[PDB]
RNA sequence: GGGGUAUCGCCAAGCGGUAAGGCACCGGAUUCUGAUUCCGGCAUUCCGAGGUUCGAAUCCUCGUACCCCAGCCA
């Protein structure tokens, strides 16, 4: 539950309301982030949890900013996250002969205008957050004339900032948003959506609330800045011939501790290639948080996880990725591979291998078992031979027994290094019949694969907040390896994550993984402390 | 000016009855993954200062702090 459910519970009570309809209406200028996730759960859930709809609508008011391909992705990850809207997609050109309709009914209404104020002298007479604005001299013409000049701005006859179709409400409103808000531009650009039957295209303010209305939502959900907006919304339905009023109740934002979750930033990263593309593993986005190997389902959790407020909040990476481990952790069958590899041979051993048995969950013998090729000739990583080292460390000494995982106890006696004095090869022994703990991977049969360690895409908690945050951003948010899998590896399905025992979990693809060479994707690392 | 929010490090219940929960954190137990699991611990206090009440985080008051608004963006 959270403050939204209660009023709907209250109106449903009162019988205000008998059935409950919901949206999501992002605008295609980019991919959905996951704040958006927090938005598609909060809507689509109450939709399916009080048994009613939501529909997905694209708020495409703004042609110069949207593409096509965006209205895909966003299709595409609504989809994927796992939800379903109501009826077919919506989109607010739909409605762009309903709104340029309504605009004429507040013109004929006195309402509206056609203003003719440059658009720097818009913002000029506009007034300040702490003095009134003033009366544009063009806010008197007749109903004729605005009806005549608007007619001239849809027909092409104005060029673009010529003029503009304006609100006639209160230029001395403490509410800025009420102050002759723009309800009409011209934009001699062609609409994904409708082409170039338009010229003129209806601001947010004006579209939203009527699109809503005509979509017959019952509880509008947005996020904290449009409060000031609610009151716009509520004018332009109150003051046309519509039959419901939907009503606007504002939540808190999702702010990402170590990035950034607004469309321009993530846009900006993008253009400048400092990341591969809105998909790129680490980025906050839907399809990149997919593309390195989260799970719809977690994402979903973090989402119930993090509630739904008006505090303004920025959640920790630690609970992202808890959502992430508790899913993989149940569900992830486990993997050898060796990310920094030295070759440790086995002289005690004799033969051209052998092949030992490995669970595919150490949890779970449902999940089953399989067969992994030993031989005396592995691979082992670096970090798990120290020549000395504590008594804490519990891997391979110089002079101590290991037990290699799954398969013998081991003991390295000879070291081999080269010129730099960097280690080459570790000779051990094993004992014929032994079967802490370390993974390894016989070299005979090891599969080469490039894995990919991701790491927090900016350097500080806060990265938005920065004058320049691209400055921010960590040189090691991706630190690419050369590593050895086990064989088994060899059919791992792209999307699909794997633990690799004492790693972390990993997914291929990263839009790399070719047949010969393989790209593994870390998710997230296993909890070391 | 206006609109909002302030409860444990980060999220978050609580709507007059005397502070849920998660994440994180600290112990201990297990464990062929220093993972998992498993127990135990972690706000006498809710931005502050008064006030009303038998009694408030929950009501009033005066403050403080932070967020949002001056796109012909959404
Ligand atoms: N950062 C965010 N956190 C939560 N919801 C968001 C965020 N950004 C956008 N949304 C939601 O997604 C929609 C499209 O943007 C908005 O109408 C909001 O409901
Ligand atoms: N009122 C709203 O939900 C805002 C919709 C707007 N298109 C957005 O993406 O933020």
């Amino acid at each position: 539950t959270n403050f939204i459910r209660q009023i709907i519970d209250e109106d449903l009570a009162s019988g205000k309301h008998t059935t409950v309809h919901t949206r999501f209406p992002p605008e295609p200028n980019g991919y959905l982030h996951i704040g958006h996730a927090k938005s598609i759960c909060l809507n689509f859930g109450i939709a399916q949890d009080y048994k009613g709809q939501c529909n997905l609508r694209f708020d495409d008011t703004n042609p110069v900013k949207e593409d096509i391909e965006y209205v895909e992705s966003i299709k595409n990850d609504v989809e994927w996250l796992g939800f379903h809207w109501s009826g077919n997609v919506r989109y607010s050109s739909d409605y762009f002969d309903q709104l340029h309709a309504y605009a004429i009914e507040l013109i004929n209404k006195g309402l509206a205008y056609v203003d003719e104020l440059t658009p720097e002298q818009i913002r000029e007479y506009r007034g300040t957050l702490t003095q009134p604005g003033k009366n544009s001299p063009y806010r008197d013409r007749s109903v004729e004339e605005n009806l005549a000049l608007f007619e001239k701005m849809r027909a092409g006859g104005f060029e673009e900032g010529k003029a503009c179709l304006r609100a006639k409400i209160d230029m001395a409103s403490p509410f800025i948003v009420m102050r002759d808000p723009v309800l009409y531009r011209i934009k001699f650009a062609e609409h994904h959506q409708t082409g170039n039957k338009w010229c003129i295209y209806p601001m947010y303010d004006f579209t939203h609330c009527i699109s809503d209305a005509l979509e017959g939502i019952t509880h509008s959900l947005c996020t904290l800045e449009f409060q000031d907006n609610r009151r716009l919304y509520d004018w332009v339905l109150d003051n046309i011939t519509i039959p419901v009023h939907p009503r606007q109740y504002e939540f808190s934002r999702l702010n990402l501790e170590y990035t950034v979750m607004s469309k321009r930033k993530l846009n900006l990263l993008v253009t400048d290639k400092h990341v591969e593309g809105w998909d790129d593993p680490r980025m906050p986005t839907i399809s990149g948080l997919r593309r390195r190997g989260y799970t719809a389902a977690s994402i979903r959790e973090f989402c119930k996880r993090i509630g739904v407020t008006k505090q303004d909040n920025t959640i920790e990476m630690a609970s992202l990725e808890s959502c992430i481990r508790e899913d993989l952790n149940e569900n992830a069958p486990r993997a050898m591979a060796v990310i920094d590899p030295v070759k440790l041979v086995i002289e005690n051993y004799q033969g051209e291998g052998e092949m030992v048995t490995m669970p595919n969950h150490p949890n779970k013998p449902e999940m089953g078992s399989r067969q992994v090729p030993f031989s005396g000739e592995i691979w082992i990583d670096r970090a798990d031979f120290r020549e000395e080292a504590n008594k804490q460390y519990k891997r391979l000494v110089l002079g101590k027994e290991v037990r290699l995982r799954n398969a013998y106890v081991i003991k390295a006696e000879r070291v081999e290094k080269d010129a730099e004095g960097n280690i080459t090869t570790i000779f051990c022994t094993y004992d014929a019949d032994t079967l802490g703990v370390i993974h390894w991977v016989s070299a005979a049969h090891a599969l080469p694969v490039e894995i990919r360690l991701y790491d927090r895409l900016f350097s500080v908690p806060n990265p938005g907040a920065a004058d320049d945050f691209l400055s921010v951003i960590n040189p090691e948010s991706l630190v690419i390896k050369q590593g050895f899998a086990e064989p088994s590896l060899k059919d791992a399905v792209a999307g699909k994550a794997f633990q690799f025992e004492r790693e972390g979990y990993f997914c291929l693809d990263s839009r790399h993984s070719t047949a010969e060479k393989p790209v593994f994707n870390r998710t997230v690392g296993l909890r070391d402390t």
